């Protein structure tokens, strides 16, 4: 069978890899190697061990990347090289990976001799999941853009200090909340002061998200004006269709909330022509088996779209469907999916099963 | 001096609203009169005392309103009704105010013999006070909003339930967030579990809010699809700025976030023609001295455009400004206020001060 190394496959990203891969029986398949950065498994940095292998599958990140590739690829190694990381996303010898949407650009790329495969953007991998639909069909002109994030996206840190400045708040007025003829004023008073106190915990945020919200990721762009997280939008949205002579505009604001690990998206999309929003239902839930259409309903919506009941899970719904005040080519929408799987591991782990097979 | 009868000024809004009056000593200027609904201070509900009133601030509520305000101007009563409820925005003998926006509409209506003032819409109240200039140079063609709303648009018992929630999440993992070499997954698993628990307290919002978010607000209107909360948008933008006849678009998505009292919102703003960002930036912040201007920055986005920055004060801040890739007629705004304030209680109070003049 294909020899596969993988590399990181112990972080968070990469424990989410396993853990699917293990249900699902992937390893049956192939002959997994593992790597390992410690020197306390072969060593990630041993590019003769990495040499003799058919594919490499990496969670480690980044700098990992940049740093071992290059070397890797200047040995001769014509393997294939499947990472997570955006390092290599913009790369002319690379495809961005979502084959539920783009599996007819991936087979043209193994083709043309692609080696390189790499997971897409969350949030723009999470859009595609559910409106690929509209997409299919050439039917959007633009999409503007409005993102509730999740702290998964930011790392396991900055998850465990949103759950800590959650509990702090709290605690801040334990006894007040349980005495129901409190004055809610004095209980907001002192969870603010406590949230603006200097022994809060944001070190990994740069500022207070449980009890707020910070709308801003990644670095500025002085170019745009865009974070590096919106600009991914218009830049990645495109190469995964592979429409870079057609582009479709993709921008916003990408907000980061309290929430673990589920990215939702509130979307003002221009189609290029009128249609029936009954049509456009259907169009979107017929895309792809994970996308699901909620109904705009009141206990339905409570009920489906949120990250509450999509957390670890594959179902990416899709709801508050409806015609926009600017004109009946103007179409709103809401989803709510997860950011480790089909926004990180779950890309990864259907490429891999293809190469494999 | 004018005599002024207050109601509901012991509940959240009209707590607020008294504490405001206090601290600019508003009291000074006429004659208080409070009442009551209790059986346990005149009552709410005696109308021959009411009557005797020039002037009447209420932040009881929409269902009191729609019972003693019709039987008041039954009797022949010819004085003011100032009220915080949406009862009666939308009739044609009331205008909405909000006075730094609205001046000229609020002094043509006192000539008019307008005796009805009505608050305006949390939501909306706060976007006119961040982009207030723009509609000033009918610079707008349309806006479509996502926004991040706040427990307290809810109510008092809706900010404890968020609290409450928040600390149930914490304590289902206090011991493994203290060690750091715990397993962020397992952190994340019970969590979650906690939170999808039929122990975990929904009541109020019917649907977790802590740790999650809502996609609707305020009831379904089948007409149109959105909910109230969005109706609200094009229907008091237009009332507020007095534009019936030439209403500007105003539609996009109302999700409630895990913040107490400060909604915030992301915008996108089709201007009518094509402006040097510098000079849409000197336009926002000349048009009221509450309206803040954050710099696109990263460090001082973090600092002056949360919740936590503004949470308690009259400052409005707007930032994340630029041009959209659809065009450079599009608008990019994320504006954070709070929501008893200036989405409350500020408006009323000071109109009030405007009558007692
Ligand atoms: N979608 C994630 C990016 C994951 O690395 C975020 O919002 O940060
Ligand atoms: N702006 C508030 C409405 C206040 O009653 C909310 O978002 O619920």
């Amino acid at each position: 069978m294909k020899n596969v190394g993988f590399i990181g496959w112990r972080g968070m990203v990469g424990s989410v890899l396993m853990d699917r891969m293990s249900q699902e029986n992937d390893f049956e398949n192939l002959n997994p190697v593992f790597f390992t950065t410690s020197q306390a498994l072969k060593s990630a940095f041993d590019i003769e061990e990495l040499k003799k292998l058919d594919i490499i599958v990496t969670c480690q990140g980044g700098d990992y990347t940049n740093e071992v590739y290059p070397k890797l690829k200047a040995t001769g190694w014509d393997g294939y090289w499947v990472d997570a990381a955006s390092a290599l996303r913009m790369k002319d010898d690379a495809i961005i990976v979502l084959d539920p949407v783009n599996q007819h650009v991936i087979s043209e790329g193994l083709k043309k001799g692609i080696k390189t495969f790499v997971g897409g953007n969350s949030t723009v991998s999470l859009m595609l999941m559910a409106i690929g639909g509209l997409f299919e069909k050439d039917l959007v002109e633009w999409i503007s853009v409005a993102t509730y994030q999740a702290a998964s996206g930011a790392g396991a840190k900055n998850m465990r200090e949103l759950l800590s400045q959650m509990g702090l708040l709290e605690q801040a007025v334990s006894s007040e909340l349980k005495d129901p003829a409190s004055s809610i004023l004095d209980i907001e008073r002192k969870v603010t002061a406590k949230m603006r106190a200097d022994n809060f915990p944001t070190d990994n945020f740069g500022a207070a998200l449980g009890g707020s919200l910070i709308p801003w990721i990644d670095k500025l762009l002085p170019e745009t004006g865009q974070t590096k997280e919106e600009w991914k939008g218009y830049a990645e949205t495109n190469k995964i269709l592979g429409l870079s002579d057609n582009p479709i505009p993709v921008d916003g604001l990408c907000v980061r909330i309290g929430a673990l690990r589920c990215h939702s998206q509130a979307f003002t999309i221009k189609l290029k022509k009128d249609l029936p929003l009954e049509e456009i239902e259907q169009i979107i839930a017929s895309h792809n088996e994970w996308v699901k259409v909620i109904p705009n309903d009141k206990e339905i919506t409570l009920r489906e779209l949120t990250p509450a009941k999509v957390t670890g899970t594959l179902s990416v719904p899709v709801g508050r469907l409806r015609k926009l005040a600017m004109g009946p080519e103007y179409l709103a929408a809401f989803t709510v999916g997860d950011q480790l799987l089909w926004g990180a591991a779950e890309p990864v782990r259907r490429i891999l099963k293809q190469l494999v097979a």
